[PDB]
């Protein structure tokens, strides 16, 4: 996955002693330390808990008689008073954090949730309140490590798509329609469990480096936005592998653009940017990189809603046609000219490529830079040359695509000034 730090609290463990100390969550470890106050930082390491070890993850069911430093009824005392408990269940018996507000609790609660349903010793059941004195007040078993004495809200092992186990049972998929072939190999749209409608990308063997892309889905799995297309699972037991994804009826962005029939509306072409540009506000949030955006990486669905589509998967791509960059199958036309000199990739990366995905959409799903090769394009739009102004795209609309594409990346704009520029034009219309 990665070594970024999601989530870094002080919050008052239990070990009965109650020590403050600073919790720092990687989707591989749970940390704690001593809290340096003076110089803003984590102190000496106190403790740490793998992530793949955690079972479950709730709230627990406080003290009846906590002393003032836990009692329920700012600056101050988000560091001093910590009432709202929570237990981080594996095998070494529950670990007892005391969060300072309630917000923070469901914040933590809720993204270790996610985290954990790459594990596989997942339980159902856990024990609504504290161990002490040698055994649970809630069912007075005296193991710590005895089954939870409660069946869970949202048990993963009956949780619906998107909250049940990462790996998907291939047994319970459906084939219906074949939605033709990518980088990877054959796409299909089938069913889970009968009823409910997913894409199934099936891994062509030798096209993907399977290791590193089943590792890092603990990143990809914490990725969510209404305008991305939400990655389900993987089916990895089997061969080939399968990535099984959001089914998005009206197919790519670039073939729907290129339907004749659908005679837009400005204003519809309009809300295709959007949509992409929230998508990539959040990726950008996230400080996660795209790599490959273009109208034919972009799905629509049947409401007729755009969303960005296999963000990161370039990374895992073994054909050299296609990574390299005077390559064949490279995206050359919507790389910017620090990528294609330098391999200077970087948010302003993708936000030349955005710029360009503008015009596509305003083209109607014109090829970029028609009248000239991969090679001449490299050479020129270093040199200055542009995308000219759309038919369809007015002065304000060719502007904003426009300034995707300095010769500086730091002149470039960010997702979020995009966004804000759009929603502009859409107001003034
Ligand atoms: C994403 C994708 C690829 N491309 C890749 O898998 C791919 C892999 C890697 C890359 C990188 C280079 C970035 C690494 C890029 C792309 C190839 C084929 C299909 C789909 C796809 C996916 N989803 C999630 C859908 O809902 C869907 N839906 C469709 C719905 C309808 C139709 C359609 O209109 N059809 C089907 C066949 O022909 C008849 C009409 C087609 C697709 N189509
Ligand atoms: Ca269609
Ligand atoms: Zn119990």
């Amino acid at each position: 996955g990665m070594a970024t730090v999601i989530l870094e609290s002080i919050f008052l463990k239990r070990s009965l002693n109650f020590k403050k100390r600073l919790f720092l969550l990687t989707v591989q470890k749970l940390s704690y330390y001593e809290y340096d106050f003076e110089r803003g930082r984590r102190g000496s390491k106190k403790g740490s808990i793998d992530v793949e070890k955690i079972t479950c993850v709730e709230t627990v069911v406080p003290e009846k008689n906590p002393p003032p430093e836990r009692q329920i009824p700012e600056q101050i005392s988000i560091i001093e008073r910590f009432p709202y408990p929570f237990q981080v269940v594996y095998d070494e018996g529950p670990l007892y954090v005391f969060s300072p507000t309630e917000e923070l609790r469901k914040r933590w609660i809720h993204q270790l949730k996610n985290v954990i349903r790459y594990n596989s010793d997942l339980v159902q059941k856990y024990h609504p309140c504290f161990w002490i004195d040698g055994q649970y007040l809630c069912c007075s078993q005296t193991a710590k490590n005895a089954m939870g004495c409660q069946i869970l809200a949202a048990a993963p092992s009956t949780a619906g798509l998107g909250y049940g186990s990462w790996e998907i049972d291939p047994k319970d998929l459906t084939f219906l329609k074949e939605l033709g072939t990518g980088q990877f190999g054959v796409v299909k749209y089938g069913k889970w469990r009968g009823q409910y409608d997913v894409a199934i990308k099936m891994i062509k063997e030798g096209s993907m480096s399977e290791d590193e892309f089943i590792e890092e889905a603990k990143v990809m799995m914490n990725l969510s936005h209404e305008k991305l297309v939400q990655l389900y699972g993987v089916c990895t037991k089997q061969r080939p592998i399968f990535i099984i994804t959001e089914y998005m009826a009206n197919g790519c962005l670039l073939n729907y653009l290129r339907e004749m029939r659908h005679r837009f509306q400005t204003q519809q072409l309009l809300e295709m940017c959007k949509d992409v540009c929230e998508a990539m506000e959040y990726l950008e949030s996230k400080q996660f990189l795209h790599r490959d955006l273009a109208a034919r990486n972009c799905l629509v669905n049947d409401q007729g809603v755009v969303k960005v589509s296999d963000f990161g998967m370039t990374r895992y791509v073994l054909d050299d046609e296609y990574t390299s960059s005077t390559g064949s199958k490279f995206p050359v036309k919507w790389a910017s000219p620090e990528v294609l000199m330098y391999s200077k990739f970087s948010s302003k990366s993708d936000i030349w490529a955005f710029g360009v995905l503008m015009w596509e959409i305003y083209s109607l799903g014109k090829m970029p830079y028609e009248r000239f090769t991969n090679s001449e394009t490299a050479e020129h739009i270093a040199q200055g040359l542009r995308l000219p102004r759309p038919h369809l795209a007015s002065e304000r609309v060719y502007a904003i695509m426009y300034s995707c594409w300095h010769e500086k990346a730091d002149e470039r704009p960010t997702f979020k000034i995009l966004l804000s520029n759009i929603l502009d034009v859409m107001d003034e219309e």
